[PDB]
């Protein structure tokens, strides 16, 4: 059914780079070519939607999620390494949506003057506690995740919903922190970039990018929902078509209705403006150095908590649920503690993400974990896109997923050079990796 | 016999970059640096000597050279890609040897007032001029160029010691220069690195590593020498032993005599040289901004012109007569224009390595042409160490060509990252190349 597999994707994919990053995006690459970075990271995934589609298509596989059907209808070869490399992202994304929970709620009790230790040495104890608690949910409660999710959707579209009916009101006590209409002079100004200290066109991509990630959630479920073969191609595929046209809608609104580098105060006009405020170069309520814009009605720091939240919790029930059926098919023989646990629940598979992704959470700045999010995403998508042109080429049936071409060929060369141009060392070595653990499963005796 | 394949070896392997830019990486990295930089591009060619030692030894391979042992023993995917990789190196490599040859002919008519159109420009007719009579002597005389290169060779040890026995010498008119003679205040000063505006540590290593770069064209004849197996394992593992021994003999002779940024003209003492003359920062007759640097006795400039000239011929020769045996093995069914020739002589792929130098000659900068050849050289080297691992673990009898285990792997590593580090978007190209043409190869139907 489909309603069971557009949910867990489009609530994947939603998660915290649309409310506190986006404006932050926008604000550094302008609008117009902010949309061409939502266009050529929707070409990028909608490609790899096209191959995840046509692997799901072939057979009757009902057992397993995402694992049991990219191994057995692409071999051990290409399915031990997607199941190390999409495993151990998964394990960093949990804790990229965990720093950009706490980040929001320092921020939170930064106003109504509240100060635990630090400016950042808080966001670690609240990722700490934070993290913790994710696993009571992972291990003890499994029937009221899946069940009342819907729940947790409606107060995100009503997140979006009030969002919009709020940057159409006027709030003119607001205007001091930036807040302005639909002018056409702020969206003159806003159209091109005025990149930052550091930051590039494919730095702004890197932190983007996992906004558009989780799509492999539709198909992490088989065993699950009745006819895999119908609901996985369109409830994939259509997860996209929404969330991309939510992400432009949402850019290109906020683009043109916020300025930037404007702080907050008592002045008045009587040319970049051009307003009846004016402001100086060399600011704290501004659209480049504050995270979080906000039009009114204050539940979006609620549409953050079911945002956040819950992508992380479908990102460490996922990993080693993945993880476990790797070591259970015993191809990496090193890894063969990790398959005994506790309703087949992995509770040493558990350890493993929790100390990842506290490893990786100690760090408190979301725009240092974010390339590295993106980075195994892509390494994973792009051996998706290119073992499914390896079985087009030594022939697995492709049963037509509305394209199961060799244009698949093009989705694994974007995925590849544009991981070189982001961090090009950390590409490389993970390029050594995957084929290093290509030629120790060819070259095994089973 | 080891001395056609020693002399063959140690003619080619001594080049353009020892004695007009020896002096300059000499200068810009050290003695310290330098020295390790003679050290790990021996190391990753002494690997490789390994290697392709290893790679003559199994079967009676006499027919062919360098294309037909390396291809016939490692099957046609290896084959097919390195007989490409190493036909283009040896094609843009006799460009490199081509306009060092004629910025240091420019160099002497700056001297005694010649100009023939501009400083640049007169590089462009030279280097015109000159490959045009190099495809006068590849196509019509070839026993006077396999003979008499003993006498090719003699007046190039002669510029070596008339080199050693003149730095040696007082030369008092000459100390403005420069020059002087083994103090220790001048060996304690170049020991360092003084970096100039744009130049790293791998952007000298790429400049330097065409000096240590023909090793195979002492196995690029196997149809001519008599006992190939007992010849090709000492002739070049021993060619490498003479060769970096006089590298490092010649890097730490010249760093401990000639100081860096001195000029030429009358001046007398009464901290840095702490010497008879005294100089300013902010050169023409220095160390580091002129590339060719003399003793005495001025038949070097002699012994240019049997170093470059005689390493471009025997890399002209060498490129289209290994891709007429790839044309006629008709792996790439779309070059098969280039097997027909007039004695078995290719002169329709004289034209197109003519038009490859042609092409990479008018670029008259020698330290832009370098790292693409840096790059190409080790893009073959790497597919030398790896394709001998390969065989290694998918079981060719290597019959112990003193060490082929499965250390070459480590020697296609650092043929790697190395290549990686220098100019990453041109090394991502090469593998994407060599990964197709090695896909395209293996799934053929013949
Ligand atoms: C940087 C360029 C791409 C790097 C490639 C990384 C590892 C990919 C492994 C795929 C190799 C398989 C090729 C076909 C092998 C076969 O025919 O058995
Ligand atoms: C042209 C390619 C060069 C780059 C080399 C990439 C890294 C190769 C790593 C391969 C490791 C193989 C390990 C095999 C172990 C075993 O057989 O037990
Ligand atoms: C950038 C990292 C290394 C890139 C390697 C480029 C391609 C060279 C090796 C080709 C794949 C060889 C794998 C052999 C596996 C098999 O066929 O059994
Ligand atoms: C790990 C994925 C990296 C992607 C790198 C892919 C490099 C390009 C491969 C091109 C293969 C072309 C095969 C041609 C087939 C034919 O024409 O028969």
């Amino acid at each position: 059914w489909i309603k069971g597999v557009l949910v867990r994707c489009m609530l994947n994919i939603w998660g915290v780079m649309l409310f506190i990053r986006l404006s932050w995006i926008v604000g550094q690459a302008g609008i117009g070519l902010s949309v061409l970075v939502i266009m050529m990271a929707t070409v990028v995934t909608t490609i790899t939607g096209l191959s995840t589609s046509a692997i799901a298509t072939n057979g009757f596989v009902r057992g397993g999620g995402a694992y049991y059907l990219i191994s057995r209808s692409l071999g051990p070869e290409f399915g031990g390494a997607i199941g190390l490399i999409f495993a151990f992202a998964n394990a960093v994304a949990v804790a990229m949506y965990v720093v950009g929970f706490a980040e929001t709620v320092v921020e939170l009790l930064k106003e109504h003057s509240i100060l635990m230790i630090d400016e950042i040495n808080d966001i670690r104890i609240i990722g700490a506690i934070t993290v913790v608690i994710l696993l009571g949910i992972s291990v003890a409660g499994m029937e009221w995740e899946a069940k009342a999710q819907i729940v947790l959707l409606v107060i995100l579209l009503l997140a979006i919903g009030d969002f919009v009916i709020g940057t159409f009101i006027p709030l003119e006590s607001k205007k001091p922190k930036g807040f302005f209409g639909y002018k056409s002079e702020i969206f003159n100004e806003n159209f091109g970039p005025d990149f930052r200290e550091e930051e590039t066109f494919f730095s702004v991509f890197a932190i983007f990018f996992p906004a558009a990630t989780g799509i492999l959630a539709g198909a992490n479920i088989s065993g699950d929902l009745a006819d895999p073969q119908s609901a996985i191609p369109k409830g994939t595929l259509l997860a996209i078509l929404i969330t991309t046209l939510v992400y432009v809608g949402i850019a290109v609104s906020v683009g043109s209705c916020v300025v930037r580098d404007a702080t907050g105060n008592v002045n008045d006009t009587i040319d970049f403006s051009s307003c009846e405020s004016s402001p100086c170069s060399y600011l704290m309520n501004n659209f480049q150095v504050m995270s979080m814009v906000s039009g009114f009605t204050p539940l979006i720091s609620a549409g953050i908590f079911s945002a956040t939240l819950s992508s992380a919790l479908a990102s460490l029930v996922s990993a080693p649920k993945i993880f476990q059926a790797l070591c259970k098919d015993n191809i990496y023989p090193a890894f063969q503690m990790f398959a005994k646990g506790y309703n087949n629940e992995p509770l040493r598979g558990y350890i493993l993400t929790f100390l990842i992704a506290l490893g990786f959470i100690l760090i408190a700045e979301l725009n240092v974990i974010a390339p590295i999010i993106s980075n195994f995403f892509l390494a994973s998508y792009a051996l998706i896109n290119f073992s499914v042109f390896h079985a087009s080429l030594a022939k697995w049936r492709p049963a037509f997923k509305y394209y199961n071409m060799w244009i698949s060929l093009l989705g694994a060369i974007l995925c590849c050079i544009v991981m070189f141009v982001i961090n090009w060392w950390a590409a490389l070595l993970t390029y050594v990796i995957v084929l290093g653990l290509y030629i120790y499963v060819t070259y095994k005796k089973p």
